[PDB]
Parts: C-alpha cells; structure tokens; sequence
DNA sequence: CCGCA
C-alpha cells in the first residue's frame, strides 16, 4: 500500500479496554471532532489510545504537559511501534532566559540560551518525518504551538532536507528588510511625536544595528523578533506551527488534557505580556509580536480530530464532546477505592491508630494536608508514636525507599505530583477534605483517592467536620466506579490482586 | 513549560 502502524505488545486489549478502542475509532471515521477518553488512573490508556492509532491509520500528535510525561509517552510508543515513525519533538533548550525588561527597577535583561543538539535533531527528524512517510506519531511538549516557519517553504526548498526550520530566501530577505525599515520610520515618528524621545533612540539603535547585521551576514542574534517581516505575512499573521507540518487528516491526542489544554492556552497571553513591555519601551519594534505561540482559539482552529485523554476530563473536553468514552475496567480487575468520611474531633490520634494496622499488614500510607507547616506538624507527631516517616516539600530515591520500607508513611501536600502510584500504599488519608481549595477540588480529591487502586486493600480516609460539594461528588463517584467494577469482577471470575512489582539500584 | 546567536 504505502504506509501504516505495526502495533507490538505480548497482551491483547483487556478490561474494557476494546470497548473504548470501538467507540473511539469508530466517532473518528463516523466523522467527529472532538472526542474524551474518560480512564481511570491505572487503566489502558496509552495501550488504548496506542490501538486507536494503529486501526485509523493516521500522522498523530501527542501532547503532554509536562516533560517527563512526554518522554514515557514515547518510550514506550517507541518500543510499542519499534518499526514506524515515532518522534520527540519538545523544546530544546538546557537553559532559557527571554530577553525580558523590568520597567520599576529599569531592569534590561537580556536573551540568554542554551541550545540541546540532540532534541534539536529530534525536531527535525519529527519535521521531515513528518513530509517523508504518513505513518507518524510525534509526542510533542506544547513547544508544538509555537513559531515554527511555513511548511511549504520548508519542503518548497528541499534538496536534502534544511538544516533551520525558519529558512528565508534572499529575495524575500531585501524586500524584508526594506519592510522593517519602514516599520522603524513608523514607530520612530510615533514615539518621537508622543515625546517618547528617549525609547525612540532605544529603538533606533537596536534596529539599526540589527538590520545591518542581516544585511551584512544574513541574519542576526534575537532575529526571531523580525520573523513575521521575513516571511512576508502580513501584520496580524498567525504563526504557522508544528501542527501546520501535518496532513490534514492528522490526529491530536491531549494527554492529561484537564492540566495540558489550559497550559497550552495560556502561552501566549504570558508571552504577549512580556513583548508589550518591551515594545512599549524602545526595545523592540510593534512586529515583535507577531512572532508568537498561537490562541487557544488558533490552536482549536487547526485541530483536526482530537481525543482528550483524562481520568479527570476538564470543562473544555466535556462541552465540546458528544459525553465521553468511559475506561473503568482495570485489566487487574482493581477497584477504585472505599472512601470513609471521618471528624476532624482529634483526628491525629485517629490516623496513627490506622497506620499502626497497615504497618502490622506490611502496608504504606499517603497523607495530604492543607499547608506546609500543617505537614511538618505531623510528620513530627507521627514521629512521636514511633512511625518511620517521609516527607515531600535525589528525591525519586526517598519515594523507592517507601517501597522498600524505610518508611511506613509519606506525608506530603500535593500528592498529585507523579511518582506516587506505590503499589504498596493501602492507605490514603486525606486531611481537610472539606476545607475549600484546588487541592481540595473534586478533580483533586478524585485524583488523590486515585492513589489508593493500585493495592488490592486500597481505602481512602477523608477527615473533615462538613461535607463539601466536592466531597460528596468524588465520593459519589468513586462509588459508582468501584461498583461496576465490582459487578465485572463477578462475570468474569475475578478476584483483585495488588499488581507485582520492584525497584532497580 | 515556552522561547530562531
């Protein structure tokens, strides 16, 4: 044919895992745009999401939040498709400072980068990938919705394959040039006539000396701020980005999207906030912002076909989706956890009798609380009745020590943080569940009681003295969750098990 | 997490 996924894997779709695959794969072909995945935290997901790609037959873009997170997505696609197209497109910087200025303090800072060659060649390899074959899956940061130069002149201008990703022919680079001159004069006059005399010379200089430098040799440092004159796009233009370097037909997949699609969003109101200051004061010139990462609005405008992916699907995902497609069944055949709501009335004493008993049971226990010194007051306190303890304010070796035993419990406060599936935690005790918070959203409180379906004897304690909307929905939720997957177990002769696994040194 | 010496 021409090009196609290869899926590898020594396990077929389990839970209700082909369920998902069905409903997703066919909403794609049956023409839909926006579609959630609704998995629990320790579900298919990526092997799901992994087979969704693979039946369709599409160049997709998988988007993470964080780092960390991108780097596993694709490890494992990189070893779940070892025969096709995988690629790691994130930022590829070991350092960055933008060139930035603080008016108060008159404060100039300047652009300072430090530039990463292999995640640069990455970049590339997932460009022109991208163009070779059609069987692609990039796994991108959300680097991906930022400046990046016009695909077709990227290709238009192909031998091999160029070494820049913003390569400007040079009858553009006179015409362009002339362009920003002209601009200068402009803004020159402007300021100039508003009495801004002195932010007209900073200008005028910075300018100046730059276009010399294009004119002289090419290009020029911090030449980005001119990339709009450049390509000639008119003043307004929206960037092209590395969405713009796949077919039309291409797949996005958000995942963690209730955390990814506002990070995504933001970009570039924190970026455009920035420029403004500079040109406001002289540094650069009104184009500098048309060099940019996209809205919200031009990013949902060049979508494709997405799939959110989310155990906790935000707001977004949900009012632009046809409901959702729920993953509940654990291939464990786990449980999302029993919660037991419990006063605050000397609660201290509570909680130490409980972890007494998972100790005795060779059991680990999570505890979340509010605030920071909230936490050092118990981690001390548990201290007191003698309980090897931890603490989070090198560090993925504390957590392996948890494991291991060293520690019976780890307190911390925002256990959301990755690293915390311990199989061995059969406890999780939620302090303040009612006192109002992010960390006491109904997302969070979900997300938190997560951390107990990976052990067999998973229960969450929530300590509080009322029951908050959010309390009552989670727990509502969790609830409804536990009980189908409770009636599953029954049909298909399951009985829970924690799942096996170890640490390496 | 982002960023065209």
């Amino acid at each position: 044919v021409e090009g196609r996924f290869q899926l590898v894997a020594p396990y077929e779709p389990q839970g209700d895992q082909p369920q998902a695959i069905a409903k997703l794969v066919d909403g794609l072909r049956r023409g839909v745009k926006h579609q959630t995945l609704l998995g629990a935290t320790g579900t298919g997901k990526t092997f799901t999401i992994s087979n969704v790609i693979a039946q369709v037959n599409k160049p997709t873009l998988v988007i993470a939040h964080n780092k960390t997170l991108a780097g596993q997505l694709y490890s494992e696609l990189k070893e779940f498709f070892p025969h096709n197209a995988v690629e790691y497109f994130v930022s590829y910087y070991d350092y960055y400072q933008p060139e930035a200025y603080v008016p108060q303090t008159d404060t100039y800072i300047e652009k300072d980068a430090k530039i990463n060659d292999e995640i640069d060649k990455l970049r590339h390899s997932a460009t022109s990938a991208l163009f070779e074959r059609r069987d692609v899956i990039i796994v991108a940061s959300v680097s991906c919705i930022y400046g990046l130069g016009s695909p077709e002149e990227y290709r238009e201008l192909v031998v091999i394959f160029p070494a820049s990703h913003f390569v400007t022919r040079e009858e553009k680079m006179r015409l362009a040039i002339q362009n920003i001159e002209q601009e200068l004069e402009e803004r020159l006059a402007e300021l100039r006539a508003q009495g801004k005399l002195l932010e007209a010379q900073r200008l005028e200089q910075r300018t100046r000396y730059d276009l010399e430098m294009m004119r002289e040799m090419g290009f020029c440092s911090g030449i980005e701020n001119y990339s709009r004159h450049l390509a000639l796009r008119p003043p307004g233009s929206t960037p092209y980005t590395l969405l713009d370097y796949f077919p039309d037909d291409f797949l996005i997949i958000v995942d963690e999207s209730h955390v990814t699609l506002p990070q995504l969003r933001g970009m570039y109101n924190g970026d455009r906030a920035r420029k403004q200051v500079l040109v406001d004061h002289g540094f650069r010139l009104p184009s500098a912002l048309d060099n940019r990462p996209l809205t919200f609005e031009e990013f949902e405008q060049k979508i494709n076909q997405i799939i959110y992916v989310s155990a906790t699907p935000g707001p977004y995902e949900l009012e632009h989706s046809p409901g959702v497609v729920e993953q509940i069944i654990r291939p464990t055949g786990l449980l999302d956890p029993t919660i037991d709501v419990r006063p605050t009335k000397g609660q201290i004493d509570d909680l130490i009798g409980e972890i007494r008993e998972r100790v005795e049971r060779n059991e680990r226990t999570l505890v979340t609380t509010l605030t920071k010194k909230m936490a050092e007051d118990l981690t001390d306190y548990l201290k007191e009745a003698g309980i090897k303890v931890a603490y989070l304010h090198e560090r993925i070796e504390i957590i392996r020590d948890l494991r291991l035993g060293k520690y019976d419990v780890l307190v911390g406060i925002n256990l959301l943080r990755e690293g915390l599936d311990i199989p061995e935690v059969s406890l999780v005790a939620i302090l303040d569940a009612d006192k109002e918070g992010f960390l006491r959203s109904e997302r969070s409180l979900i997300q938190t009681i997560g951390r107990a379906a990976r052990n067999a004897n998973g229960h969450v304690i929530m300590y509080a003295d009322t029951i908050t909307k959010s309390m009552e929905i989670a727990i509502q939720e969790t609830k409804r969750r536990r009980a189908i997957q409770e009636e599953y177990n029954r049909k298909h002769g399951i009985v829970p098990r924690t799942v096996k696994k170890e640490i390496r040194d």
